[PDB]
């Protein structure tokens, strides 16, 4: 009902009332057998060669083969050419090649500090320590031991204090504390340290800061001790403050007089 590739060659030559002449040579290889179907066809300028193991299928090969020329000469049609996919192993891979790596570093970055040597004029002006205290002395709260006669008695004589106004040495110090507190002035005994044993002594000059009477009242005295210098320094100020004529008069109750 349908035509075969071998049938096409028959119908080709059939127009001349002939058919393709088949010369099928049985060639014997070592592996098996092979029928080489060489076909004699009109314009025989090319011989169609089909190679199959058996004669039966060699007829198929020969006809299929010669069609490649038959269609190229335009004598037969490309519709007659069997492109059948019955066999496998005919599609290869193309292959993709084209890789490329790269990478520059760029070590252009070289810098400098541009620093100059630091000079030090600051160590020549090293900071100093200062004591900031209100004067925690404030013994203005002790009365019961201030009624003591023996303090004055030990210090010296009332007969000399009388000419000052009953003013003795250490009794004047707390009164000075009150002068500074009332005048709201800030000062302190300049305790000037003297050399060691070779010159074992201590100096202490005290000043009253310019009072409401705008005057300069200060005294510079010495002692055998830092605290003892502060004794003489305060007693001498009694006359200097008497220049302003300002101080609450003292009163000593002489109890015993030694004949």
């Amino acid at each position: 009902g349908a035509m075969d590739i071998k049938s096409f060659l028959y119908q080709f030559c059939a127009k001349s009332q002939i058919e393709p002449k088949f010369d099928i040579r049985q060639t014997g290889p070592k592996n098996r057998q092979r029928f080489l179907c060489e076909v004699r066809v009109e314009p025989n300028t090319y011989i169609g060669v089909g190679n199959s193991t058996n004669k039966k299928d060699a007829e198929k090969n020969a006809c299929r083969d010669f069609v490649n020329y038959l269609v190229r000469v335009g004598k037969l049609n490309t519709n007659d050419v069997p492109a059948d996919a019955g066999a496998s192993g005919g599609g290869p891979r193309t292959g993709l090649e084209g890789a490329g790596m790269a990478g520059g570093s760029g070590q252009q970055k070289r810098v400098f500090d541009g620093q100059s040597g630091p000079q030090d004029l600051g160590e020549a002006y090293r900071p100093l320590n200062h004591d900031g205290g209100d004067g925690g002395n404030r013994y203005s709260v002790i009365d019961r031991i201030q009624e003591q006669r023996d303090m004055n008695e030990a210090e010296a004589f009332d007969v000399n204090a009388a000419i000052h106004g009953n003013w003795t040495i250490e009794n004047a110090k707390e009164r000075l504390n009150i002068y500074k507190q009332t005048n709201n002035i800030r000062d302190d005994y300049k305790y000037t340290p003297v050399g060691p044993e070779h010159a074992r002594s201590f100096l202490a000059e005290l000043s009253i800061y310019v009072p409401a009477l705008n005057r300069t009242v200060t005294a510079r005295e010495s002692g055998s001790n830092k605290k003892s210098a502060s004794k003489s320094c305060a007693l001498s100020l009694v006359r200097q403050l008497f220049h302003l004529n300002v101080i609450e008069p003292f009163s000593g109750t002489l109890k015993k007089k030694k004949d």
